[PDB]
């Protein structure tokens, strides 16, 4: 199993810690591709690669980013089953898109608290 | 002719008094066809439909890169608008999407967003 992780860095660095702590669970649940200066189209092109090989895509949604939304965007586009973990205590209202592009299945956004997100990989992927 | 605009809504609504700028100045060009299950579903029907895609990324936003995404996939073409003013670099996915053609970004200053729109859809 292939597994390709988002998660914003120009939209914002603030969860930067919180996005390993999740790449290293991830590990034992399958290969991680992905590898979250070659230019933006290198890494446009590499990233789009890893999404087509993907068996399933994770992001941290908690952060806006154009760049997670793109990389769900096209996932969805290509069938990707898609996991989105956000946190309702950064007291922002998530995405309209987002959380409408959820039906539980090949779509899934879960709500988690701090101290919790191993906990719902676990349940995701077991 | 129809047109479909994206800009952050729950991302920061810090460039709504621009947004509504570049849509009145879209009229000019075409159509502007622009809870959540509903607005979802609502704004995919409107984004099938679309001629072109036009985004002003400067704000940045989950559902306006969602936005954007489905619209590559879909061979929309795109016109995004970004502000380097701002202070922050723009996204690496949709500045790397850029192709000068089909995906285009364009950097502008506040005050010439008009202008901007002009170029592109006199080319369109
Ligand atoms: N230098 C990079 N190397 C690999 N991916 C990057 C890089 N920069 C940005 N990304 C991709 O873009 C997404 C973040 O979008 P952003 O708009 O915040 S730059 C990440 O999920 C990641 O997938
Ligand atoms: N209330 C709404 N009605 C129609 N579209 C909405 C609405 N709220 C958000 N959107 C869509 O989501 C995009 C912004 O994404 P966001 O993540 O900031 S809520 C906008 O370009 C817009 O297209």
């Amino acid at each position: 199993r292939s597994v390709y992780f988002c998660g914003s860095i120009r939209g914002g660095r603030e969860d930067q810690a919180l996005y390993a702590r999740i790449v290293s669970r991830l590990r034992r649940y399958g290969k991680v591709l992905t590898e979250h200066a070659g230019g933006d189209q290198f890494i446009h092109e590499q990233n789009l690669n890893w999404l087509q090989q993907a068996d399933v895509v994770v992001a941290e949604v908690t952060q806006p980013s154009l760049g997670v939304g793109y990389e769900l965007g096209r996932a969805v586009a290509l069938g990707k089953p898609i996991l989105c973990l956000f946190r309702p205590q950064s007291g922002r209202v998530l995405s309209a898109m987002i959380r409408g592009a959820a039906d539980g299945s090949r779509f899934q956004v879960w709500d988690y608290a701090e101290g919790e997100v191993e906990t719902m990989l676990d349940r995701y992927f077991e």
